[PDB]
């Protein structure tokens, strides 16, 4: 055989290339000498292809796979065929169950590196020096949807970190918010339900827009922070390296000494913090379901790594009581204006999987599975996750040897008396499988704690009290953290929490659940409770109206670090800007733009009214990437039109409909000469409008003014004008 | 902690040694020189212990392994507890779905080899050159019992081997009888659930002396001929190095000019036939159910290599319909007389498994795992074979990517576009996972049939007739097998097998069964009949009288190959003799008679009334391996009684009986000096009798007049000795 | 063809009968009369078979059940024998994983009632009235060995007790001695492996006299006691009726006033205790290794119910 | 077998044939029924051969295939009539 | 603690009880390949009771050590010297 071209463009180049350049590619064939420990060590797993024979699983060579073993060419097939009752048996089982929640998750591989030594506060080994690279895998996934669902619905988001350390798997399993929607891991199963899909008729997917959600937080107020959070442009992530990460609990850093430190983990990500806008992630969501998982694939590809820091929020344990909430409450954050995050290291990821069912559906992420240095919290949420994932891969990953599967194998030595299980891989030579033993010498041995390599002691922490379940008093306070959140957004992300809440409630078919809501929306805020009410035609009481405000927290009227936008830190590295051709295009134009956007790490989609090419002005024979409804604004972060024919495309719909979906979604448009005739269709004034680049062609003034737009992000003061632009 | 003695006997030496001398270990490390491509190929998963530290699955030290964390010492365990709850976890799900059939089985690792190419008959590799090893692992088995039920019971035995090929996995699953029970695999529950254990109450285990099995047997004649080598000793082994192998279907050979031969396989034991009796059998079950499984394994400790010799029984394809019965009927042998077995290599069994679950339970054998070279046949029982045991690893081994547990996995390179599945250890990389693709250059491809290395063709057989559920006519013949074994049976091993029957139908509760069994028998034999009859006091009428007997298997009316004793085969080395000492043994017996032992290969066991030491008349300090009560001579092959202090032990109950018990069960015994006197207690005359060795010491003769009578292995003429004695 | 006998002695009296008299047989066959409300309540899955037609799992009727459907009556075995398949598939798949321990095991349906309300020491519904009955379901069992190793072996015994009371199932799940060999659970795993069969070759089966065992005994005097009562005639019982059956933790009992009593629970066989020799019971795992099993169910078949108070 | 969880999904609610099932077929991960027959096996002598095969006929027979006429080599091969 | 309730039990039981769990130590120990293992247990059986001790080693050809015969016994289990 030989199907491949004869010119040798089936295979993508093993180079960095920017997004849609090469056809995509399994990370160690895309970037083979990306190394870390980790995918070393998964070496012995990994399998070729070219150049070998075609086998049965038992290594016997097949001569025909395109027919199955019949009496005479038109007769039955027989039983005796195993080569396609081997090959239908493994096609019939391959799917696995699919995680309870955050079934939708997209994954890469990274290493991690501490800025400094913590010895003084953690004796966990990955942390005790700056020289020590651990392997990571991170999985970011969504909540609600199935593994089939789309990536830009409005959720949570997931954050999985799996640490190889040196002294054990030590999963950082938080999301993109700083808290959870609910207080004790007993009522998991209710809210997850509650979120979930209706169990009569298992609609709807990927969004928290139903009834039952609505009723379940109308119910529970200890939901409602995380619910601002979810209706805030933070429930629909621009990408996944333009959002934060959070561990939520608090939990235990133990040093040499034995002190023991109260800690909660942040993820800040170096590209900058990025969220759509809510028309933008929902057409996205039918444009291109699989957006995230592209866009970080197609980064790492591009060598745009995803980078993150590590940082801490330090509490020492005497100041325990401090605050005027619970540090072990899930419901509650710790400001950052009252505790600072400490910068403590940085994680890069750099290559994608090589197999997504193997290494990203495979992977078991767990909050439990800590090392020495760490420790947990009697946080109520935390406590019952211990449980849960250890439990659930029993079924998910078929059995208690999920440890063994490649993507969760520990780098460093494991050894121990436990013995079988389906699918056991280890073969263990011990004379012995139990301890005490002395046919082995009662090896493997303990190992007790200790400053280094030590084995695992739980901190001594004092507990007192009776055997009851029942919720601390402490817990019980409700409003305070959602109004510190609402108080610290800019005007316009209130405005898109608002829009939010009226767009959910709005799909609550009982009208008595919205009202409810808006009833719990009156002990935040006022402002918020009106502007709900009045856009789900909704009348306030006389009551709601008189209640009382919930306290500052610990004096506090606002922080901006709960805001997505308030203070700048956008970064353009990574973004990508389309280009709307004409058949003949002013090649001085696009030579200008180009280099301007490549000198940023900015990409281009070059896109026209069909596929193949189109030749400049001076005979400069342009690509095209995309059809204007192949590649939708929705993907890009800005739109350029360059000068050229543009009576080619001026009466051209979904070339003026390009341009207007953009305006709507807030997105920077640069036009050059004749290009600028498309302000009629997204109306704009003749002297001009912020956010809207125009100039007699694009020069190097020009090419600033975009870029500067894009570093900012969105063009914020264009909202009030989208309203009379219909698209 | 430090708990092996100083001394170092804890730990077995890694150098072949008897039965009994050292503990047992796991096979890589008592003979760590032993190996093979299979065995080095195993090291990847192999884990150690010594000098490694104890760890939960994920790398992390443990510091207290004999407590749970608790809210104080006498406290509640917390939820927190991660390491109790992972070794827990591990020890719930230990256990996996047993083998529907064969559970109970005892496996080694071996090699292979052919005398000489096979290639002018068959193009399979491992045949191709007398210089290829090949490796194997051996899997002996009950049928009926449970995976903890009894070796020595009263079955038939299993027999699979797998021939780790350089072109593919071949699995040659048999069995100790040449042919199966039933003729068309549709009936193999039927069959399966009548000898099983009663659904009501699970009774009987390992037994088909119960009325289901019998019921059956009596409506389905079919299962006379299998029925008639239960019932003989070929039902209970002494050992699986002492019974013979087959693969009871009529398989095909395929050459390269495309030559198909009709084969069947056989295993000649090196060892030779050696069974046990029935009341030894029986007893055994419950003084060591282990029997054979220790045996096997101490056999390839002590360098007692279970060696089989490879024999195909070839029948041209112009000779397919020349005989009584059909070649295709797997009820049906092929006498040795009409067809000889060829002798085509040698299979040694010289390493047991490290870790008996991870190889021996998980391994997944199936007689559809063939190479190019061998082909099926249509024989109906064989046909449904291969439907079966692909189809029952995805519960047993919990899923499709059986093949990727480490003793299952060809040690050949093996591609496919598979993937998925639970527990996927592979991790492709292959850019397609279809063919045919271009974005792979279609790799991994397709192999055309040739000479050799090529890919798997059937054979093109012509295939004629309607749709139809329909036993062949020819098949319609069950009484001339089972007759051709009667016959061929000396008369002690005749009536054996009239005791089996008679035994086992008086088990049956409803006597109307036996005498429908009886009425079978008729049918066969006149004879076998009456003496079945006879036991259980039923007159045959005078119309079972005159039944005609079947007639001859193709002019034969007999084939001594048939009988596990008509002709001689007697091999001693790892046979074992129980010693009898007193408490002043004459050491020049003793040393006589232990070196004639250890220079034909026969283990001792030294036995006496407790444990420790007994010192000899010459100050020699002898080891105690048992006591009389805790060895029983249903263990040994032979006993011998030492000249000394004879009253010491000579009104030893114990003593006495176990050689009424050996006595009973026709072994050899030798008796020295004064230790005649117990002659008295098995009523042997003062002139003596065959079968006992006697004289004033263990000089001269002695002993080889003991190791000749093992060379035969039983006394057959003391049968009517046996009759009335009370043991 | 192949039909029941003319005199109809292929089907058991529906009576009570002694050890060996008839064939035994399913329990709702063998005492129709015998009813609790879990057994009535277990009529929606009992499935009859007398004068029904043989068929698949989907219902489909089987003209026959004797062969596979092939290309002439000498052909190959064709895959669109869906018949054969189901029958081989559901045949494929019978095996469950056994118990990890007390994997051996006999058990029967039963009743039971309080002698008095103990309504001053418990509030628990089943004891609360005299003659209120709650049905329950008794597993007795070894430790060691798998499903199918022998009876009357050398080890504790399990004595598992299912109550469905009306305010819940609760499970009684004890032992035949009154202590365990060890006291903190995550030490299990160990005590288990260490009598369990060797891990290199499986060997031995429901025994602990093997090296490993022993091992562990020594290095841990705390199962110095169990072991003790192991040794003693009580790991060899001649019957499960004649055995003592103990819960072996202190639990509580809470009344309607909230206060706490510490109790022990305990199973006194009024059939006697009773136990084999060694001698008796190794050589009985050799000539009936289903004793226990056996001799359980025909007590009950013949009336001779196990009572326990 | 791996979706449902074994071979006794046709004892799932919704897979619930509405006619009569009966059969020698036992156990499997969770199963429901509780057979009371006294054999687990066909042919057998002791529940007088029941359930019993029924014979091909107009109504409520056994299924039993049509006696298509089957002619060729054992061959992986596509029609030439398909291409 | 461990030996005490072992001699409780030890005490409670008739002659001929006693003899049996002798013999049944005796047994099992005996098929105990490695003899320090058997030695240990002995060892332990000296902290219970040593006529159970001293019968168990002789039936295993273990001679108690000087030490061994000293070990005193366990105390009673709250006063009790036996339970029938
Ligand atoms: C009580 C149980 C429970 C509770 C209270 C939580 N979840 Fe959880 N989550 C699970 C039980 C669980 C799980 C059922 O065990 C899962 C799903 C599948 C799995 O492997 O683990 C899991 C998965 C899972 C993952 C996906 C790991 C990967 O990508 O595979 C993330 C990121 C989180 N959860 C994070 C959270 C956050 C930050 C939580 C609150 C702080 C939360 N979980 C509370
Ligand atoms: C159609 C069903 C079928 C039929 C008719 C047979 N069996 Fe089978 N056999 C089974 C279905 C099966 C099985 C259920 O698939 C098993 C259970 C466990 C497994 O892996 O394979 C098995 C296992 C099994 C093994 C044990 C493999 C091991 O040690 O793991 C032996 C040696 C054989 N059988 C031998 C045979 C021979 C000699 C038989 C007649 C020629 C036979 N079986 C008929």
């Amino acid at each position: 055989d030989s199907l491949a071209p004869e010119d040798g463009s089936h295979r993508p180049a093993a180079e960095p290339t920017p997004p849609g350049a090469q056809p995509t590619a399994p990370g160690s064939l895309k970037a083979p000498d990306t190394r870390n420990e980790k995918l070393n060590s998964l070496e012995d797993v990994r399998k070729g292809s070219e150049n070998y024979a075609l086998t049965t699983n038992q290594g016997v060579r097949i001569a025909d796979d395109q027919n199955s073993l019949r009496a005479g060419s038109r007769g039955p097939t027989l039983l005796e065929d195993f080569i396609l009752r081997e090959k239908i048996t493994h096609f019939d089982h391959e799917r696995i169950p699919e995680r309870i929640v955050h079934a939708r998750g997209s994954a890469a591989h990274g290493y991690f590196q501490p800025y400094k030594s913590l010895s003084d506060i953690t004796k966990a080994d990955f942390l005790s020096d700056p020289n020590k690279i651990t392997p990571v895998f991170v999985r970011f996934s969504t909540v609600q949807g199935g593994a089939g669902s789309a990536d830009t619905v409005r959720d949570i988001r997931g954050f999985a970190t799996k640490f190889y350390t040196e002294e054990g798997i030590f999963d950082l399993v938080g999301a993109n918010t700083p808290i959870f929607f609910i207080q004790d891991a007993h009522k998991f199963p209710d809210f997850v339900h509650a979120v979930k899909p209706e169990p009569h008729w298992a609609i709807p997917q990927g969004q928290s827009a139903h009834d039952t959600f609505w009723d379940y937080v109308s119910l529970q107020p200890e939901t409602l922070h995380n619910v601002m959070w979810a209706m805030s442009d933070r429930g629909i992530p621009r990408s996944y390296r333009t959002m934060e990460g959070f561990g939520i609990h608090t939990f235990r850093l133990i040093n040499a000494e034995g002190k023991a430190t109260f800690v909660r983990f942040h993820w800040k990500p170096l590209a900058g913090k990025a969220s759509l806008v809510w028309d933008e992630a929902q057409k996205l969501t039918g444009r291109d379901p699989d957006f995230h998982r592209r866009e970080l694939w197609e980064a790492i590809e591009a060598g745009d790594f995803p980078e993150y820091e590590l940082g801490f929020q330090l509490i020492p344990e005497e100041d325990e009581f401090k605050f005027d909430f619970d540090l072990l409450d899930p419901t509650k954050l710790i400001p950052e204006e009252l505790v600072p995050v400490q910068r403590v290291g940085k994680m890069v990821l750099n290559r994608n999987p090589d197999n997504f069912f193997a290494e990203n559906e495979q992977a078991a992420f767990h909050p439990g599975h800590i090392v020495p240095g760490l420790d947990f919290t009697n946080d109520p949420l935390l406590q019952g996750r211990l449980f849960s994932y250890t439990d659930t891969q029993i079924s998910r990953l078929g059995g208690p040897n999920f440890h063994e599967i490649p993507i969760n194998r520990p780098t460093c030595p494991y050894h121990n008396f436990q013995r079988d299980g389906m699918h056991r891989m280890g073969i263990d030579t011990n004379p012995a499988n139990y301890e005490p033993n002395s046919i082995n010498d009662n090896w493997p041995r303990e190992t007790p704690p200790g400053p280094k390599r030590g084995g695992f002691e739980s901190y001594q922490e004092r507990v007192e009290g009776n055997k009851v379940r029942e919720r601390s008093p402490s817990f019980g306070e409700y409003y305070s953290h959602p109004r510190l959140f609402w108080l610290s957004q800019t005007p316009f992300e209130q405005r898109h929490i608002v829009d939010g809440f009226s767009f959910e409630l709005s799909k609550v078919v009982r009208p008595y659940i919205r009202e409810r809501v808006v009833d719990q929306l009156a002990h935040i805020d006022l402002t918020l409770a009106q502007a709900v009410a009045k856009n789900l035609g909704i009348e306030l009481t006389d009551d709601q109206l008189n209640i009382t405000p919930p306290p500052d927290v610990n004096g506090l009227k606002k922080d901006p670090s709960l805001s997505l936008y308030a203070i700048p830190d956008g970064d353009v590295k990574g973004r990508v800007v389309a280009i709307l051709l004409n058949d003949e295009v002013r090649s001085a134009d696009l030579l200008a733009i180009l280099k301007a956007l490549k000198a940023k790490g900015v990409h281009a989609k070059l896109l026209y009214s069909r596929m193949g090419e189109v030749t400049a002005d001076d005979g400069t024979v342009l690509p095209i990437a995309a059809t204007f409804a192949g590649a939708p604004s929705l993907t890009v972060d800005a739109v350029i039109v360059p000068c050229g024919n543009i009576a080619d495309i001026a009466d051209n719909g979904d070339a003026n409909y390009y341009l207007m979906e953009a305006y709507k979604h807030l997105k920077p448009i640069a036009l050059a000469g004749d290009a600028r005739k498309f302000k009629a269709t997204i109306k704009i004034a003749d002297q001009g409008e912020e956010g809207i680049v125009e100039a007699d062609s694009a020069d190097g003034s020009f090419m600033d003014e975009l870029l500067t737009l894009m570093a900012a992000h969105r063009v914020w003061s264009r909202i009030p004008k989208i309203d009379k632009i219909p698209a």
